[PDB]
């Protein structure tokens, strides 16, 4: 996990959100010191099981009410079910990875410590926390008014079926712990995006400075360069790992999310559609779609981002080598060519896969075989 | 993207066609330089705007009509939105490509002028241009006599039905603009091709360069000739890389747009087939999934011969590595097998996909599971 | 396989259930020296046979009986008879690779004795005796707590159906063959899981000794470590290698058996949970599918962890590299990253698949088409 | 294609069979000349289009006759269609391969012959005419007992239906083309068999004869030795290269061919067991699933096989690294690990699919998913 100055808002949402449960202080030099913090933890695990209760909790009020709102038929059951049990295992896998992913993030807030002193020249503290505050405010606008609308569209559905002997709106306000869920996860999602696209980011940083120092006494110097480069580059692998390490059944979960969500919320649009009871229902869930469709390639694009531009330095390195003759710099490229031809690279979710945008041409795959079953599954 | 003297042609089809909205004038050296035609430009965004509206104008029209030729029933009326919405979403990819690839073209022709510089001794023009323009007169003659042959069954059809209190040839004449959308499907297909095409020939080129000056004062110009090869070995991958990045989305909705017209040809050659109302609409569909098929082969064949062609290097250097014993030489085989083996030659749609032909099996796969769904949808 | 002192147990217990036909003796060196047992193995191939004559003797009974229990419907009998027939193939390939893999067994053990004595600073007896006789334990008191709960169970179910013409607490009886086979596949399963987890903490050894002795005269014996730690990598690497060609047949038979089982078990849940006759029934199908999970967990992990440890040892190397100066070591580093550059460390199971973690991923889907078919076919 | 004197009955077997459309003398040398041979050139074409042009004849005959025996419903006569049509191809295929590979066959000859010379050690002139014959016995045997089976109970079958006022027995005998078909591509793939395991036999030879004299004025002989070793491992990849490029084509055919014999085998074994109108139809079923799945692996473990043995030199070739220390040894050695390093040893199928074990699980799943389609299919 990545909790730097520029990016500290994330930092704090993520934290009120029972995700980053750490301490942090910054320091006279303006670096940022990380710690446990105690208060916090115990905070977001009682949080995370509270809301997982309570969402539960209301699930089976509405499956046991007098006239359920969501869940009414055995497959509306098991579809809204499984939509809610995929945000909590989610959700509960960001809290997992946040509270024992301490010594990672210390190791990865100091590698890029030491990778920014050597990418000084291409640091940029104002677009970057400007980007990190637009993501952030972006994804939690675009979740908020989502659940707005959703809430608005619920209320309105359970009105519709309101008898005098039993209210149907309870069962609308006891589905808010879902939505307090779906909160969290936008929050995990945007703290992960956010450091997975700084390590893209200094990745890119590295391979423009590799091309504007060699290829656009003092060549001691230069090979010295080189050789931060070439560090920065491990260091930056690292971080990568680090990062899969620690949050990849996080991002597995949220990729099994992406996946279910889509499939029920198109296969909830399907019904809607046949039976057209309501239109705001159905832009509801192409909203729905468009939310989860942006948050699968919120954590997609990063790791591919960050693969493409470390798997293209190789290239850079053989061109500084076919251009290069000073003896003591032609081995230090040599040295950094034999580093880079065994990299790995590839962002790697709990083994289960790597994430890159492959990965969607499967999901396609798997959202066009479960949903067209699911359709079948309706007419029979 | 490639404009080149010999593919000269295949450019004004692109270019009247939407897909290439670049000036180009003919140096006394006979270069063509290109820049932007803000006229053309403007030319292929409206023109890409106003047929799209009017196609899916027409859609709406029959599908709201009195009697609906094609959108009668919602299977067909899906499948026929499906098939429509490919074809635009191929050529608006397509145009946007063309438009926002100038630099990319630019590049790309700077890098074959030196490639083809260094492989004079196998440039044919007369017969480039031959293979380009017979690759796109077949083309277009295709898609012709194919939009004729399906507007004169469509007709028959409508005729079929038509009631004294409607007129359903309308509903047919209303369907151009899709065909139009066809047309510039075409071309902007036979454009990639040719591109791909070109960038497979001057791999293929430069291996026979290789093979017939190592295997079949004097020395060193041997060397400087080595090195030219591995410098257009490199630039070739980089042009495949620069014909990647401008136009791998527009090949990848080419992709879809196979995928999906073939199964849903399928789909309507087998309702036809068992209610067996008319022979011609048969022949029709299937000419249409030979068109498709044959244009799917024309996107990927490209991309794997190139990728082959680059990939056949590393041996013919081994060859020379294993016959060479001259100093300079040596060294020079050696740095160009170190260039090859860091080589990335596949063409990648996006990063979705990497284009060769592994992928028809896939879409086998897909074709063979979607079209029985629906086939097993039609019983229930 | 592997036989050491600590893990004489898990030996013992396979060779009592047919799976280990050899006969070990102790040296007054500690080492155990192992030889074929031409007792036990006319034994282990007898019991094999008249287990699986017993086992498909007690499904045919059933079948033919008055009242079948199990085997009633076409659906059930087919779903039943697949369960029972993949244990059986799983338990007999057990037994055949341990009846033909005495000379794999005798060179993986042969390495693994000069391994230890390389790691013999990281040997810990104690823990690997309590670590793989827990293994054993608890794999074993699981199944045995399972059969217990399946057999009360179907006894129950069978009394249920009891008329007073007939006995159906017989049918149940004669099930008790189908539960040895499990014990079987469970002692089976903890040997390959105790064999690849040995190889895997081996190569967790090596690299831990490579980073405690490189990266945490005198320079000659630094180099002798060095080369005593490449050889026994790479007799790890053979050892991974012979494991697979002794026992990939039953590996490939084992996830078979687990993949059908969990589509199996959670077929007969979900029609439990339609019908809902029982509840007991119910939750021994929630713990069958923990223990196929789980088994399948305990077949994949190992090779993936071994894979995993074997492919970081080029990282560690290459620090080597980056921070050694001296002439020899650094030639012996050198060897020993070409070594690594070729290592083929994934597990392969009889060449099919690499046993990792992916397969998991596969395995559901897999597990979502076949079962989502199956529950379709009920309906139909 | 292969054709060496040990295998020359196949080589009769394949030429008779409209495969091998080859003239060939040998030498007093011992050595096999090969040439075009216009007359059974001709004969090959003549009979493949007469002998598909009968069988298509008797498919329309079957099915426009007073009572089709095989051709009766429509998923029969689809079913039928497809399981003729398959062999049609693949038979096609194989004829075609054979008529344009003369240049490919004399190279490959040509390299097998050095490839031997290097190799006389190990070559046993008797066992593989031995493994030839009676691998062409074997196959051909089974194919002729299997289609005389088939033909009995397709007569009694049809027999069975027989109505006074017509003869079904003739529909049967109108059948004879298409064993006729099956008995060439039975020759066809006895024929790919016998050269990629030929292919594969030479692979081991060599890694054999590289660790005998390896690692079981001299120096000078050995690394000439090691030299010639170096070429005949590039000989067999470019012979493998040559078949490929070769029989490609007829390999995805019989690939294709087996997939869906399986598919429909296994559907018409299930019809059978629920009508149970005949057992002998249904052992029938299960001997012509065996076949198919023999020749499926017949296909595919050969490539598998060679791809196996030539990836396993390049550890040999560091065991010798390691082990070597003269100076032009070592450098021969170093030059056989760099051509080793790059070395494409997996069998192509026209770049469809890389042939080897891995196809035979997606088979499976394919085998999976269509036939449980095709079922569901049976009760919709
Ligand atoms: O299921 C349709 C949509 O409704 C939600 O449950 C929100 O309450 C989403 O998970 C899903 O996208
Ligand atoms: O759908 C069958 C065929 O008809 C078309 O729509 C042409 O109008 C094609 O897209 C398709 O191949
Ligand atoms: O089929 C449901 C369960 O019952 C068993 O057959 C045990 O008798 C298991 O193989 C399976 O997990
Ligand atoms: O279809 C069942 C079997 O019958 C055959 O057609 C032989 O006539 C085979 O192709 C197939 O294996
Ligand atoms: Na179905
Ligand atoms: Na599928």
């Amino acid at each position: 996990m990545e909790i730097s100055q520029p990016s500290i808002g994330i930092f704090y949402i993520s934290k009120v959100l029972a995700l980053a449960p750490y301490a942090t202080v910054r320091n006279s030099k303006g670096r940022v010191e990380i710690g446990r913090s105690w208060l916090f933890t115990v905070y977001s695990a009682t949080l995370t099981v509270v809301m997982v209760f309570l969402t539960y909790r209301g699930l089976l009020f509405d499956a046991n009410s007098e006239i359920p709102v969501r869940m009414k038929s055995a497959t509306s059951k098991v579809v809204t079910a499984l939509d809610v049990s995929v945000v909590v295992m989610a959700i509960v896998s960001g809290v997992y990875c946040g509270l024992f992913s301490l010594n990672d993030t210390l190791e990865l807030n100091d590698r890029l410590n030491k990778i920014d002193n050597t990418l000084n020249a291409y640091n940029n503290f104002r677009r970057d926390r400007w980007r990190a505050l637009g993501m952030a405010a972006v994804s939690l606008l675009a979740i908020s008014i989502l659940v707005g609308l959703d809430v608005g569209t619920w209320m309105r559905i359970a009105q519709d079926m309101n008898i005098a002997q039993s209210d149907t709106e309870l069962n609308v306000h006891w589905y808010i712990p879902f939505y307090s869920l779906y909160f969290i996860l936008t929050g995990l999602q945007v703290n992960i995006a956010n450091t997975a696209y700084g390590l893209g980011r200094r990745f890119g940083r590295l391979n423009r400075m590799l091309s504007s120092s060699f290829l656009a006494a003092a060549a001691k110097n230069k090979g010295l360069l080189l050789k931060s480069l070439a560090d920065s580059h491990e260091s930056l692998g690292k971080c990568v790992h680090l990062l899969s390490n620690s949050f990849g059944i996080a991002v597995l979960f949220i990729l099994v999310s992406c996946l279910l969500h889509l499939v029920a919320t198109a296969y909830f649009l399907f019904l809607e559609l046949l039976s057209k009871r309501d239109n705001g229902y159905l832009w509801v869930q192409m909203l729905w779609i468009c939310f989860h469709f942006l948050r699968l390639l919120m954590v997609v694009e990063p790791c591919h981002l960050a693969a493409r531009e470390s798997r293209k330095t190789i290239q850079i390195v053989c061109e500084i080598e076919r251009k290069v003759h000073e003896p003591i710099l032609a081995e230090a490229v040599k040295k950094f060519w034999q580093q880079l031809l065994v990299v790995d690279a590839d962002f790697s979710a709990c083994g289960l896969c790597r994430v890159n945008r492959t990965i969607l041409t499967s999901f396609a795959s798997a959202i066009a075989t479960y949903l067209v079953a699911l359709i079948q599954f309706q007419r029979t």
